[PDB]
């Protein structure tokens, strides 16, 4: 159980950002229908009333929470991949849009998922924002818990991988365009039974044999990294 708090930019707190610039759902539950529309946004997919304005190459950090800010952030059972996703706002996350800018499952040298690491990072993950078209843009951000993604949802309903799904409105003013966002995929879709790791053994399978749900991240993705870039507890 976990939700996103606000994101900062080039290392700069914009602030809360809930039911304000994040399309908040009302609590930190899971989502766990794969083909359910709370796939796309989570429960409570609507316009909210800012857009957070960047430029292509910044940095764009989101801040995650479990029940108050900077707090333990997420359970520690809730091993598991994190990737974000993004989509030209005039979709509204529908159809075949969402391109992948950043993946990371497990680090084989630091043997630790990246929901570890996000706790470690006092719930901050960024990308750099990429060379797209200047416009409004969702960033959807997800976490993927699988303490009990041995059982498929779609079988027993009372287990199941778990999609903690964060979508930010983002608005990139200055960007050259030099890298046009190609074709995507859609969610609720993407994501079927058989992907590899929706159905996946963290207790029996070693963690190295691990191969995150695609699709792969996009050439034109600027990179990011599971990291603290600012101090929650100075504000
Ligand atoms: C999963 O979502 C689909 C599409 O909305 C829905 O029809 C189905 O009833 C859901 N499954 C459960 C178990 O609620
Ligand atoms: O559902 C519970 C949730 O309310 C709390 O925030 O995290 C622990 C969960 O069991
Ligand atoms: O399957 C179990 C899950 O539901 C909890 O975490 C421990 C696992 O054994
Ligand atoms: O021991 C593990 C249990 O805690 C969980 O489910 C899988 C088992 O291997
Ligand atoms: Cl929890
Ligand atoms: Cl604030
Ligand atoms: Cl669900
Ligand atoms: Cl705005
Ligand atoms: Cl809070
Ligand atoms: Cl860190
Ligand atoms: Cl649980
Ligand atoms: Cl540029
Ligand atoms: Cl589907
Ligand atoms: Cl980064
Ligand atoms: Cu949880």
């Amino acid at each position: 159980h976990t939700l996103v708090w606000g994101v900062w930019v080039n290392g700069v707190d914009q602030g809360d950002g809930r039911n304000i610039y994040i399309r908040s759902p009302p609590n930190n539950n899971p989502v766990k229908n794969l083909t359910s529309p709370d796939m796309t946004c989570n429960v409570d997919n609507r316009v909210v009333p800012k857009s957070v304005p960047v430029n292509a190459g910044d940095t764009l950090t989101f801040e995650w929470y479990h029940n108050t800010r900077d707090d333990d952030i997420i359970a520690s059972s809730h091993h598991g991949p994190i990737a974000v996703y993004i989509a030209p706002a005039a979709s509204n996350g529908q159809g075949n849009v969402w391109v992948k800018l950043f993946e990371d499952a497990y680090n084989v040298t630091n043997s630790t998922w990246a929901v570890d690491r996000l706790i470690t990072a006092h719930g901050q993950h960024s990308v750099v924002v990429p060379h797209v078209a200047p416009g409004d843009y969702l960033f959807r951000a997800e976490i993927i818990a699988l303490h009990e993604a041995d059982s498929l949802y779609s079988q027993n309903p009372i287990r199941g991988a778990q999609f903690y799904i964060s979508c930010a409105q983002i608005t990139i003013n200055s960007s050259d365009d030099s890298t046009p966002l190609p074709a995507g995929v859609p969610f609720p879709g993407a994501y079927t039974d058989s992907t590899p790791g929706i159905q996946f053994n963290i207790y029996t399978t070693p963690a190295t044999s691990y191969v995150a749900p695609p699709p792969s991240v996009w050439s034109g993705a600027l990179g990011g990294s599971i990291a603290q870039v600012g101090d929650a507890s100075l504000e």
